[PDB]
């Protein structure tokens, strides 16, 4: 069946508010949680669809996706998702799937951070297993070239250039570890020189935050203009060659960016245009091979498959 935003309007009408309240409370002690949650949803959807497979803990039958390159010592916010699920289960027992919960949490996170507000289609169910090997092959890496980023998205059904450019806008907030930009800073492409597409003045600031022999786990803001606000500033940075990671700047500086540049220019000069495109791309991503109707289950605890 098709996903619909009205799925819980009768069975659990306040699920949206329960999710929002949880994030609002968490934001007070962790201003980064909204960014972390949106990212969890993205990593869920790109591996076998938005089926909450990423939330499963390791078992003797399958390995957790939390160990995947890109998730290990990177993804976070799991206990917050647990709190959300516990609250929803008390109000609406065995009604809301973890897959749908993570979807609503991602939308609310964007809205709470100043982004657009919309009702996400719902009705997804939870997977019976995790897919580590698939996660290690499906998640795009920061060193991918533009054509490789395009292939990665097309691989899961997001075959429009707007999907890539709009969803990349999720880097309008959140943090990135020094380790993922060390090459751009000191030795790009085995050349011994920094990435020529990185603004030289910005390069100095970044080198100060990520010293050659420093802490590779140190965090840097993805968006130097409004680090915690969900807006179109991410695109303005690209125009000034101030995109933080390689995959960011390529949207504007790659020799294959013929079709992405116009979107970047458009999004950088119109919040409304970017927000509309982001909502459309988000709903498309949220529709990647979902389990519906009778497939999968409604997990009682997002970390484990139901017993019986
Ligand atoms: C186009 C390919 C993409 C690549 C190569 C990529 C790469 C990365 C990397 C390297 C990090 C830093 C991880 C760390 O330092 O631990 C990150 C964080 C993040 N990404 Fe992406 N990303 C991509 C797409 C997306 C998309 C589509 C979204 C969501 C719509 C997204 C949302 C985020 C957020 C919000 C964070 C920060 C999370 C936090 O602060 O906890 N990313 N991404
Ligand atoms: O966030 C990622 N992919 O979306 C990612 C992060 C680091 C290494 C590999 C991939
Ligand atoms: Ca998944
Ligand atoms: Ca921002």
């Amino acid at each position: 069946m098709q996903l619909t935003p009205t799925f819980y309007d009768n069975s659990c009408p306040n699920v949206s508010n329960i999710v929002r309240d949880t994030i609002v409370n968490e934001l007070r002690s962790d201003p980064r949680i909204a960014a972390s949650i949106l990212r969890l949803h993205f990593h869920d959807c790109f591996v076998n669809g938005c089926d909450a497979s990423i939330l499963l803990d390791n078992t003797t039958s399958f390995r957790t996706e939390k160990d995947a390159f890109g998730n290990a010592n990177s993804a976070r916010g799991f206990p917050v998702i647990d709190r959300m699920k516990a609250a929803v289960e008390s109000a609406c027992p065995r009604t809301v799937s973890c897959a749908d919960l993570l979807t609503i949490a991602a939308q609310q996170s964007v809205t709470l951070a100043g982004g657009p507000s919309w009702r996400v289609p719902l009705g997804r169910r939870d997977s019976l297993q995790a897919f580590l090997d698939l996660a290690n092959a499906n998640l795009p890496a920061p060193f991918f070239t533009l054509p490789q980023l395009k292939d990665s998205f097309r691989n899961v059904g997001l075959n429009r250039s707007s999907d890539l450019v709009a969803l990349s806008g999720g880097h309008t907030f959140g943090k990135n570890q020094c380790r993922f930009i060390m090459d751009r800073l000191y030795n790009f492409s085995n050349t011994g020189l920094p990435d020529p597409t990185l603004n030289t003045t910005y390069l100095q600031t970044l080198r100060g935050l990520c010293p050659l022999n420093g802490n590779l786990s140190a965090l840097v803001d993805f968006d130097l203009r409004t680090p915690t606000i969900f807006d179109n500033k991410y695109y303005v940075n690209l125009e000034e060659q101030k995109g933080l990671i390689q995959s960011d700047q390529e949207l504007f500086s790659s020799p294959n960016a013929t079709d992405t540049i116009p979107l970047v220019r458009s999004f950088a000069n119109s919040t409304q245009t970017f927000f509309n495109a982001f909502v459309e791309a988000m709903d498309r991503m949220g529709n990647i091979t979902p389990l519906t109707g009778t497939q999968g289950q409604i997990r009682l605890n997002c970390r484990v498959v139901n017993s019986n």
